[PDB]
RNA sequence: UUUUA
């Protein structure tokens, strides 16, 4: 029970990016200080790091970092300084650069923006939400289209009334995945049995359920 | 060495 490339035909290219972006790679034991100097501008620049939720259950030499800043002009200045795939902002775009040239210089850091659009949506009719029928989901790329998560949670076992990514860590969008239903059977059976290998011929990932308590 | 409730 798996499928790929069956995502909605809807696309857009007219809007611009938001104040938040991700910065993957950085396996060189650096901290958020690496991005506070990489994106130093005369305007605002604020760091963003989840701090391992203060639990610090692990401490690998690798990790991933983030930032948020009001320079929409610098967001496009660094997305044109970085390069990999200048494709559509519908999650099809991607960029890369590097932070070393004398040690482990065989890699590049991943650079991915976010758009001015809302992070959650569903194609089904709307219904009221409750914490008793929702979940937070991970094991995914930290970023996916809400209309794609709507189709995956609407096709693999039954229908759904809300899906996508939810906003956190700051006043700007995106942070972690979420989905909500109106029946407990379609609820945990779809989001926990979505072991499928999700693909759109330019991205590959999986999804897993996690309770809020 | 690929993403924050």
């Amino acid at each position: 029970m798996t499928w790929s490339g069956q995502l909605p035909p809807r696309n857009y290219k007219n809007p611009i990016y938001s104040c938040k972006v991700f910065l993957g790679g950085v396996p060189w034991d650096i901290t958020e200080a690496g991005l506070v100097n990489t994106f130093r501008v005369f305007g605002s620049l604020s760091v963003e790091w989840p701090g391992k939720d203060g639990k610090h259950p692990r401490c690998p030499p690798k990790g991933y970092v983030y930032l948020v800043f009001e320079l929409e002009k610098s967001v496009r200045s660094l997305l044109q300084a970085c390069s990999h795939d200048p494709l559509s902002p519908d999650g099809l775009s991607e960029y890369y650069f590097k932070m070393s040239s004398r040690r482990m210089r065989c890699k590049e850091v991943q650079v991915i923006p976010w758009v001015l659009a809302d992070s959650n949506f569903v194609r089904s009719p709307s219904q009221r939400l409750d914490p008793s029928r929702t979940v937070f989901v991970g094991a995914l790329h930290g970023m996916l289209n809400a209309e794609a998560l709507a189709a995956i949670l609407n096709d693999l076992f039954g229908g759904v009334v809300y899906a996508g990514i939810d906003t956190d860590k700051h006043k700007y969008p995106i942070g972690s995945g979420r989905v909500t239903f109106n029946n407990q059977r379609s609820y945990l059976k779809a989001v926990s049995a979505a072991f499928v290998e999700i693909k759109t011929t330019k991205f590959t990932k999986k999804v897993q359920i996690d309770p809020y308590l």
